[PDB]
């Protein structure tokens, strides 16, 4: 029922999910002058060498690549995190135009898209239990700007024709998510939430400072996806981003001076 349109978009979500007006909702604007360097943060550890991708799918609000999280293969540790977080899936949020699409903003600047690599804290045993914990998930957020192509994204782009409509999926094995990362792991971090219903307040956000560049042709292919299912009226999957939410009683910490 929820979506991104006028009658079911983010301004309506609170009716079914009252935590939408909660104390640690995401995304937020990152005010770079107020975020404070935290020398206590340890270096991020992104260990994706053994990642095992499974499928790519259109779920009606984004497209997502899933991973086998049956074992400690692709894991995120360090930075603000205590313990080990397993990669479950990645997906994107994007705009109808290059000047919008990201969920987080930087000094109110919106990027053309935002990649979310979703990880869960293995101390809770399974992701369903983790989403009920304030420290259950860690999402690594990476901004996309339009410029040069990202070679590591092309395998994704070239299969989107096969999952145009909600409910479609395809095999997507042997995809290496390391090809989606920027050079620098400098980041901002803050406690927040899922940015789609149920908006659970279970996420440590780690947002990389350095965007990746993708080409206009790559992002154009994102915008040809459909929110609707096959055999329904075509509604292009664009502007599937939640806007910045109030920061409230939170501090955004920087890993870098
Ligand atoms: N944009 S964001 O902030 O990065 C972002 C926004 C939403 C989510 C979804 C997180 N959630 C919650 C959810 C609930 C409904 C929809 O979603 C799940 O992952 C749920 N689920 C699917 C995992 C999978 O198979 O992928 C786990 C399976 C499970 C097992 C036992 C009991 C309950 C659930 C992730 C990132
Ligand atoms: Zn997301």
């Amino acid at each position: 029922h929820w979506g991104y349109g006028k009658h079911n978009g983010p301004e309506h979500w609170h009716k079914d999910f009252p935590i939408a007006k909660g104390e640690r909702q995401s995304p937020v604007d990152i005010d770079t002058h107020t975020a404070k360097y935290d020398p206590s943060l340890k270096p991020l550890s992104v260990s994706y060498d053994q990642a095992t991708s499974l499928r790519i799918l259109n779920n009606g609000h984004s497209f997502q690549v899933t991973f086998d999280d049956s074992q400690d293969k692709a894991v995120l540790k360090g930075g603000p995190l205590d313990g080990t977080y397993r990669l479950l899936q990645f997906h994107f949020h994007w705009g109808s135009l290059d000047g919008q699409g990201s969920e987080h903003t930087v000094d109110k600047k919106k990027y053309a898209a935002e990649l979310h690599l979703v990880h869960w804290n293995t101390k809770y045993g399974d992701v369903g239990k983790a989403v009920q914990q304030p420290d259950g998930l860690a999402v690594l957020g990476i901004f996309l700007k339009v410029g040069s192509a990202k070679p590591g994204l092309q395998k994704v782009v070239d299969v989107l024709d096969s999952i145009k409509t909600e409910g479609k999926s395809a095999d997507f094995t042997n995809f290496d998510p390391r090809g989606l990362l920027p050079e620098s792991l400098d980041y901002w971090t803050y406690p927040g939430s899922l940015t789609t219903p149920p908006l659970a307040e279970c996420v440590t956000w780690i947002v990389l400072k350095e965007p990746i560049s993708v080409s206009s042709e790559q992002v154009l292919k994102f915008r040809k996806l459909n929110f609707n299912g096959e055999g329904e009226p075509e509604e292009l999957m664009v502007d599937n981003w939640r806007p910045a939410q109030p920061l409230k009683n939170r501090q955004i910490k920087a890993s870098f001076k």
